[PDB]
C-alpha cells in the first residue's frame, strides 16, 4: 500500500535518492553511496526535501543534477509508529522491493544542528547479505522501470 523508491541519480555527485510514502507525500534522503543489504554497515543518508507521489515513477534528466532512474521500487511498512518515528529520530520498518527486502532502520543524529543526518543500516534478517561476498549496487545495477 505505501509506496517506496530509490533513484540512482547521477548528479555532481552520484547518489541514491531513498523514498518513502508517508501521509501523502514522499519522505525522501539522500543516499550517497547507496543503500546496503550487510546489517555492520552504516549508510549515510541526509534528509531532503519532501516529493510528491509521481515522482517515484520519474525517469530522466534533472537540471542543476543529471540523469535520474528508478533503481529499486515497491512498498514499505512502518514496524512502529511512523508518524513519532520521524519525529524522534528513528524508523524501523520493512521493504518489499525488487532489490531491496526485509527489515530496516533509519537513524538521526541527536546532535543539535545536524538533524538532516541519518543512517540507514539494514537490519539482521533472512535478506541481509555480507558486503565482501554480495554488493546489491553491483550485482543489481539497472533500473527496474526502462531495462532494454
Ligand atoms: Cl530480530
Ligand atoms: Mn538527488
Ligand atoms: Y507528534
Ligand atoms: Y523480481
Ligand atoms: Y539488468
Ligand atoms: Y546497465
Amino acid at each position: 500500500l505505501l509506496r517506496y523508491c530509490v533513484q540512482k541519480h547521477d548528479a555532481s555527485r552520484l547518489h541514491y535518492d531513498f523514498r518513502l510514502e508517508l501521509d501523502g507525500t514522499l519522505k525522501s534522503w539522500a543516499v550517497p553511496k547507496g543503500p546496503c543489504l550487510d546489517p555492520a554497515v552504516k549508510r549515510l543518508a541526509v534528509q531532503v526535501e519532501d516529493h510528491p507521489l509521481d515522482y517515484a515513477d520519474f525517469e530522466g534528466s534533472i537540471p542543476q543534477a543529471g540523469d535520474v532512474i528508478v533503481w529499486d521500487r515497491g512498498a514499505w511498512t512502518p514496524l512502529d509508529d511512523p508518524r513519532e518515528g520521524l519525529e524522534k529520530g528513528h524508523l524501523s520498518f520493512a521493504l518489499d522491493g525488487e532489490k531491496l527486502s526485509g527489515r530496516w532502520h533509519l537513524i538521526r543524529t541527536n546532535l543539535r544542528g545536524k538533524q538532516s543526518q541519518w543512517f540507514l543500516v539494514k537490519a539482521k534478517d533472512g535478506e541481509a547479505r555480507s558486503l565482501d561476498r554480495f554488493d546489491v549496487l553491483k550485482e543489481r545495477p539497472d533500473s527496474v522501470l526502462s531495462e532494454r
